[PDB]
């Protein structure tokens, strides 16, 4: 049995990462969780589960979303395969403006449980067809550093690239396919990397000079381009 | 030791045989040298003269001359079925790579190409004062960072300009992304597409895409009713 | 909804490929079809040793259409080649249960009985279509249940009927291929391993030539470089538990 | 131009190797991840693209870092058949120090300062088959102290299991944890064949101490 969880409106990707990590203890993920940006960051994730575990998953989820409140937040649950009506809503939510009403109507029609405009994102995140995506690895700061100046040093290094083998060593990259994300302010993300190749993300990741402890990091698949 | 070969036939009103000839070269030279990658098919101007082919081989110093000779011979043989060759030895230098990128994004002159060719020591074999030198250099110098695969099936000569015997069959393909979706599900993008030439073009049929697994699914499913000479996989700067 | 089709008891891979191509017209395949060999010390011909399966996504409404088409297609193939009976067909609906997965693993590592196969088939509700009391049921169940965690690609090209049992018209001249790992190495350098190998059948076997490898790009390099003198009916890519 | 660097000695080898790869990456273009070559089913090597002008700069750099922190082997140009063959031979059998220096001189390798067998074999090894090995390194202040790592028992995402039930059994473990003890500067490590699966595993590891850095290697070893 498939079960999907969507959340929208600690930022969303932080909590969504907690959920993904916790639920992976009791259920088999289909894939990395997904970060769906409406132009917005809603998060969704899918697990293979048995009938008898729905309650446990539901309870866990609302348990964690609350502790990380114990310090608007739309949770959406769907059992089974994403039906065409929901996929169509997601594609629609990303092309144009959709109302909370349209969202309520679609959740009822597809039998989602909806536990703030958070429902629009929770729903769309669940239904988003990731035929096209990039990876986005996000590292998170320990709470002691939130609001503290970011301690991370970007050193200029060359990377390894098959396509450049025939070229001279000073060959220049026509495209930056992998990019660093450098947040600011109370945001709990320390640093992140976006790209389409996992090995290339690793190359970048290992080379980043990180002078403060990463609480944890999470790889997402996102409808965002590099 | 790297040797690169660029073929381009622009000041050849008509033509059509460029990728066909490039495929024969790739196939023949693989007999004696080690290819770096599939050959590359480069279009200079995406607004549709501007179609060139290149390829890169590893080889020992002793056999550079032999590669050049074989190439000249095959193009000669293949041409005399009723041209434009560039060679480059060693790594592709920054300037030739920069030239390639420039050619892909704006009009360049023959004088600019001669300049680059002399600076990087490319051999423009028996130049005939055409624009073909531009495509040959641009093809050699193109870095395959962004590209798509393009598989092209070639017709036997006896079939050229004959009615095409191919059946496009409407089937579903195996797509990982749609696993969590219901059977009846909108496919948002088509990332793999057919090329369907008409008339005397020697290409029977082609496929352009980003993933080789998906290219193979499509290719095996194509009903080919005529026997083909061969097919060749190219990487190209074009998109779907 | 998921439907799996298994085939057992030459024409097995041929028939399986046709099944895979035809059902793709109406249902969404999960992956390339799978070719499952039960014993490496034994020939992947018949009987019961070499089997084929495939998995499709289809809506509840069309499940019966799939089964019906599969049977018609196998019936016809029997009619044409007049052999003249069906190879065994097995259907399973829904996910493959742990019981069937484990049977498939046990069948690859040890001898199993027809009774053991009947036992799992009843337990997981596989439909063994028109059973003929053979060992084929084992191969069909095993093929359906096999988890493709470890596998190898196998591209098989098939001959037109007129050419069957006619001397093969295919030539493999040596060429070098493009290999990333060889970049830092001098030109004169031999592979320590061959990861991609040719399959060259003989006699009346409908397979023209095949290729087994772990990498699709390399399979494609070897495939485009093969000189094929006779026309081929079609070719099919399988994933298999076999290795090079 | 290609330059190759190989090190080996009679723990700190992959650590020093990682530092070299990281520093040289600042001035030269790596061909690939560094390679870890174990002669018994060890030695590190790496390959960078430079121009003639940078040879001394790289050599000088390497020599400086290894001493601040063992045989060093350098080579310029493509790896010749003779070195590759020695590399392959050094695995499947026993080779003498003398056999190694002979091979070194024949292929114009520079042997700075065993041990050389390992450096040479590392440089020359054809890794047509390899696994990825991700290694996380402790800060020196933590070496020889109790490890701050928690193994989290989780399910991972796998394509092949999509059509099986939830209670499906995983027939092979293709990705495995490396858990050293004692003074070893490696905090923890992961070996697998798929970088995607490596990342899944890496992100779930609960790391309770500040690590110096981590390095991905390619290695001849299997799981």
């Amino acid at each position: 049995m498939l079960i999907h969880i969507g959340i929208d409106d600690m930022c969303t990707t932080y909590i969504g990462a907690i959920l993904y990590r916790e639920i992976s203890k009791i259920a088999e993920p289909l894939d990395f969780p997904r970060l769906i940006r409406l132009n917005n960051g809603a998060v969704a994730m899918s697990f293979k589960i048995d009938e008898e575990k729905i309650k446990e998953v539901k309870t866990l989820v609302i348990r964690y979303v609350r502790e990380l409140a114990d310090i608007n937040p739309g949770i959406v649950f769907l059992i089974g395969e994403v039906p065409k009506e929901l996929e169509e809503f997601s594609l629609r939510a990303l092309r144009e403006h959709v109302t909370i009403e349209e969202a309520e109507h679609v959740a009822r029609k597809v039998n989602a449980e909806v536990y703030g405009r958070g429902i629009i994102g929770g729903l769309a995140a669940i239904g988003y067809p990731l035929e096209k995506f990039t990876y986005e690895l996000l590292a998170y700061r320990k709470r002691e550093y939130w609001g503290t100046p970011r301690r991370v040093i970007k050193e200029s290094v060359f990377y390894a690239d098959k396509w450049s083998y025939p070229f001279t060593y000073d060959n220049v990259d026509p495209y930056k396919r992998t990019v660093l994300i450098t947040p600011h302010g109370k945001d709990p993300v320390l640093v992140g990397i976006r790209g389409i190749d996992v090995g290339k993300i690793l190359q970048v990741f290992e080379m980043i000079k990180i002078e403060e402890p990463i609480e944890f990091f999470q790889v997402y698949k996102t409808n965002q381009n590099t």
